[PDB]
């Protein structure tokens, strides 16, 4: 899910985890 | 929207706006 | 923020309300 | 990635899913 060359699938990814601890 | 301290809603729409320039 | 016909801003938008409702 | 009984992950997993196909 990457849009252009931003990785946004992975950025999301690390934010849920992060939120999570 | 938050979980704890972490706000999840602001760090969500931060997202949306670094991959979006 | 519009992937093709979604409206990506309010379909997450959706998802965080559904989730803490 | 729960909140409550709503499967938060689950349900960001397919939005993404879908509106990319």
């Amino acid at each position: 899910y990457r849009i252009x060359s931003y990785d946004f699938x992975d950025e999301l990814a690390k934010l849920l985890r992060q939120a999570a601890g």
